[PDB]
């Protein structure tokens, strides 16, 4: 199963620059068996967790977070780049390689007592997830779990989230930057 | 049911400019009953359709297309703004209010014989959907169905898609621009 999921992910060499082996999750998306298995494994992993909300960042986070939310029977809450959410938001900044950006969340969608799972497609540096954790906690939400399809351990994302008290669960792992 | 879905959607007046009543689908997302019902109704509507792929545009399209794909047991194929898909793409342009943009799809993810359902959150002018239809058809895919949570009939999206031979199915409809 885990092997069938991993085999369904394609690698594109020298993209987006020479030396990087791009791990392309869209090939998993188009394989119904691998996609539904991925959602099955993520959701069952947290079935006993008392999770009350799932949060995912746009856009690829939506592809894994929302189905997990549906499978758990809990609400899904999007985290978006600025100017896309219509109600009251709070905001957190994070670093890109070449500058800064921000993420927003609806202030009403998280409240004290919420047990929140964050789901994303791939864990790289972990900067967006670290900003997302801060957003949730500022609103009185509890978050100690982040789930991914792919972990790239060499980029230090997991170590960094560990520093914030986050337990990361990933289905597969790959070498490289 | 349809009423419970519709009541779960919030309206924000004078956003993003005065006079517009913004219909905010994020309130549906965070209501597990309304969200799972929405996916149930969309999927059952096409259960007998012989659909073999579902396509959704980023990002809000992902939130409805991918769960429908999972429920139908078929592959999901993303349509994205340029420079996000890693494998070979084709491209189509469309008009925004203030300029032009393009959408891309993976050339390998659609092939002759595919029966394709397009799913999005809200039907407004229909420009992105019209570009998406062209992408699918260029790759030998058959598409005659588009599904939405919300239709804003006054913006002419449905009439425009009818001209391309698309049958639109929407769960709820709202007045206004
Ligand atoms: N190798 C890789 N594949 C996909 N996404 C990435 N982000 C950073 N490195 C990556
Ligand atoms: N009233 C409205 N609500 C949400 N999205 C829109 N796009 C165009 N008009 C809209
Ligand atoms: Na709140
Ligand atoms: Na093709």
């Amino acid at each position: 199963q885990l092997k069938y999921i991993k085999d369904s992910i394609k690698t594109i060499p020298d993209y987006p620059k020479a030396g990087i082996l791009f791990r392309d999750v869209t090939s998993l998306l188009e394989n119904p068996k691998a996609y539904s298995a991925s959602i099955e494994l993520l959701s069952e992993h947290y079935s006993e967790s008392g999770v009350t909300k799932v949060v995912g960042t746009e856009a690829r986070g939506f592809l894994f977070g929302a189905p997990v939310a549906l499978a758990l029977g809990v609400g899904f809450v999007p985290v978006r780049k600025p100017g896309k959410l219509p109600r009251e938001t709070i905001s957190e900044s994070y670093e890109l390689e070449y500058g800064t950006d921000t993420l927003e969340i609806h202030t009403d969608s998280i409240q004290p007592g919420d047990k929140v799972l964050v789901v994303d497609d791939l864990l790289a540096t972990g900067g967006t997830i670290e900003a997302t954790v801060k957003l949730i906690r500022r609103l009185g939400g509890e978050v100690v779990h982040a789930a991914f399809i792919i972990n790239l351990p060499e980029l230090g994302g997991e170590a960094r989230l560990t520093q914030q008290g986050i337990h990361c669960y990933s289905l597969v792992s790959f070498d490289g930057h």
